[PDB]
C-alpha cells in the first residue's frame, strides 16, 4: 500500500477530521447524501467519544489557508447505524450550516465491486493529510476486505473509488460496506 502525502486542501471535499478539545485526531468522516439531506457518516466506537467528552469537526479551509473546526453536539440525531455494534458505522444529521462552515461538500455512497482501487485518508492534523492506495473486495454480508494502510485515529475515514465512497474503515482490514447501511436512507 502506497502512502502519499495530501496537499492542503486537496483532499475530497467530503472528508472530515474528528478531534479531541486538544486538537489531536482520534478519528474520521465524511458528509454524503442521504435521500433529500446528508449526514455524517463516521465510526461508531468515535461518535462514541463524544457523549462524555468534546469531539470537533475539522477542515482545512482553502481561504483562510488553515484548520477551522466546529463543536460537535451530541444530541444530533443518529440516521441511521449505532455507537456500539460489530460494523461499527453510524450517521449523524450535522446540521447544513456546520458543513457550510467547514466548506464540506456531500459525496456518494456507492456499492463496492470486486478488487475496486481505493484510497483512504487520515493525518494529525487537517493540513498534514496523508493519503493510502489499495483495493476493496465486498464479503456479501455487511463488510469489504481490503488493502489500504492505515494509522490510529484513521477510524471512520471513507474508502474513495474515484468521486464515490465504497466503505468506512473501523480500526486499525475489515472496513464496512457502506452501501448496506446507507440502505437505511
Amino acid at each position: 500500500s502506497i502512502v502519499s502525502s495530501v496537499a492542503p486542501g486537496k483532499e475530497p471535499g467530503s472528508l472530515v477530521c474528528i478531534q479531541a478539545k486538544d486538537g489531536k485526531v482520534i478519528g474520521m468522516g465524511a458528509r454524503v447524501h442521504c435521500g433529500p439531506a446528508t449526514v455524517l457518516v463516521t465510526a461508531g466506537h468515535v461518535l462514541k467519544k463524544g457523549m462524555i467528552a468534546d469531539l470537533y469537526l475539522a477542515k482545512y479551509s482553502v481561504s483562510s489557508k488553515e484548520g477551522k473546526r466546529v463543536l460537535m453536539d451530541p444530541t444530533w440525531k443518529i440516521e441511521y447505524g449505532s455507537l456500539n455494534k460489530e460494523a461499527d458505522v453510524i450517521s449523524v444529521q450535522v446540521p447544513a450550516a456546520v458543513w457550510s462552515r467547514l466548506g464540506v461538500t456531500a459525496a456518494r455512497v456507492r456499492k463496492p465491486t470486486v478488487k475496486v482501487p481505493v484510497l483512504a485518508y487520515g493525518g494529525e492534523a487537517s493540513g498534514l493529510l496523508q493519503s493510502s492506495q489499495g483495493f476493496a473486495t465486498p464479503d456479501g454480508n455487511m463488510s469489504v476486505a481490503h488493502s489500504c494502510s492505515t494509522r490510529p485515529g484513521w477510524a471512520g475515514t471513507p474508502l474513495y473509488a474515484g468521486s464515490d465512497i465504497v466503505a468506512i474503515h473501523r480500526r486499525w482490514n475489515l472496513a464496512t460496506n457502506l452501501s448496506i447501511f446507507h440502505a437505511n436512507c
